[PDB]
C-alpha cells in the first residue's frame, strides 16, 4: 500500500537518524544505503525531520520547533521529543502532551516520540499529531521491542500512522516491528553503532521491507 | 525480612483481591489459603474480618481523579478514618489500562488530603518517580493488563522502576501463574498483588496456596543471590 505522512507519500518506510556516525562521508554513505527518504536531525545539536532532541520541557521543545521551522523555510514537519533526564532518556509523557498540544494549534505537523502507554498515545493522536511513534526500547539501548503487548494495542486502535522509534538492536528487531503492523520505523544508534555502519544500513533497508511484506503476506499459524 | 508499608509491618508479601470468586465461602477459603494479610476490595462494587485483615479499599471503577478522590473519601469514612487506599484511575472498560495523567491528578489530591496511597500505574519509570515524589506510600506498576493473565510484560521498565524506587514497589495485576509471581519477587519487588490469577484458576483455593509459596520462593531467591548465566 502507500506510505503517506502529512499528505506527502514516500517510498522508504525506514526513517533514519543522524549525529551518531563518525563523519559526514559515513553518514552520507550510510543513510544513502539505508534507502531512507526522511532523515531526522537533532536541531539543538529527501525530507528532513527536525527533532527537539535535547529538550526537557514543553517550553524548550516548542521553542526549538519554532526556531527550526524558520531555518527550514516554514516547514511544519517536526518530531516532538521531550525527554525526562539525560540518564534514562525516557520520554516525559506529561511534558510531551503539553508541547504536543501547543505545537498542533501552532500550525505544526507533529510526529511525536512517546512511551508504549496506549492511552497517552491515543490522546496524542486526538490533540492532532500526524503520527505517534512509541519507542521500541530505551534510546541507544539496542534492546528492540520491549513491550509488544502495548505495541499491539497502540496499533489496533491507532487512528494515525504508527512508527516504532528508537531502541532497535539489529535487522530482526526492525523486521518484527513491521510484522506487528508498524507503518514505518525510525532508528539511529543501531546503524551508526554497528562495527560497519554502512552495511547495517543496507541490512535495515532489507529488514524493514522484509517484515513489511511478511505483514501484508499474512503468516501461517503456530502448531 | 520485614515487609513494612505505611509504618505497619506485615508477614505475607502476597496482597490478594476480591469480587472474582463465586461466593463468600470460596473467597473466604481462598484468601485464607493465599495467606494474605492485606486484601483489597472494590468499594464501588462491594460493600472478611478487619480484626484479622488489613483491608485495602481501591477505587476500581473510577475514570477521573474527581471520582477516585470521592470514592476514597467515602471509603475512608466507612472504614472509620482509615487512610490506607489503593488509587486506581483506569482509562476505559476495554483496556483497563491506567490513565496515568488522571492518576497523577488524584494522587496529588489524595496525598495532601491525609491519605496513605498505594498507587496503581503503568511501567513508565518517570511517572512512577513523580508518584513517589508527590507522596504515595507505595507505587504499584502493573505486570500485564488487568485480567489478561499475561505476567511480566516489560521487565526492562520494571527493573528501572525498582533500581530507582525510593518507596516500596508492588507488581499489581496481570499475573497468570505461580512462576509469574516468583519472577516478580526475583526482580526485586517488595510484594505482589493479584486477584484474577487466583479466583480464575480451575481450583481457586489451590492456586492461592500456590501463589503463597510462589511469592515466598522468589523472595528467598532474590535475597539468596542467584548464580550467573554461563
Amino acid at each position: 500500500t502507500p506510505f503517506v505522512i502529512a499528505g506527502r507519500t514516500y517510498g522508504s518506510r525506514l526513517l533514519v537518524g543522524t549525529g551518531k556516525y563518525k563523519d559526514l562521508d559515513e553518514t552520507r554513505r550510510a543513510i544513502e544505503a539505508s534507502g531512507a527518504e526522511i532523515v531526522t536531525v537533532a536541531v539543538r545539536r529527501y525530507t528532513i525531520l527536525p527533532n527537539t532532541a535535547g529538550c526537557y520541557d514543553a517550553v524548550e521543545a516548542v521553542r526549538t520547533c519554532r526556531l527550526a521551522r524558520e531555518l527550514l523555510d516554514g516547514h511544519n514537519l517536526v518530531k516532538l521529543e521531550v525527554l525526562a533526564d539525560q540518564k534514562t532518556l525516557f520520554p516525559n509523557v506529561v511534558e510531551t502532551l503539553k508541547a504536543a498540544e501547543q505545537l498542533v494549534k501552532d500550525g505544526f505537523d507533529v510526529m511525536v516520540y512517546t512511551s508504549d502507554d496506549p492511552i497517552i498515545a491515543r490522546q496524542l493522536a486526538e490533540i492532532g499529531c500526524i503520527a505517534v511513534m512509541p519507542l521500541a526500547g530505551l534510546i541507544g539501548s539496542g534492546l528492540g521491542i520491549c513491550n509488544p503487548y502495548n505495541l499491539r494495542i497502540i496499533l489496533e486502535e491507532a487512528k494515525v500512522p504508527v512508527l516504532v522509534d528508537a531502541g532497535v538492536g539489529t535487522a530482526s528487531d526492525a523486521a518484527i516491528a513491521m510484522e506487528l503492523g508498524c507503518e514505518a520505523v525510525l532508528m539511529n544508534t543501531a546503524i551508526a553503532h554497528a562495527k560497519d555502519p554502512v552495511m547495517m544500513a543496507e541490512a535495515m533497508k532489507h529488514a524493514i521491507v522484509a517484515g513489511r511484506l511478511a505483514y501484508l503476506a499474512g503468516r501461517m499459524p503456530r502448531k
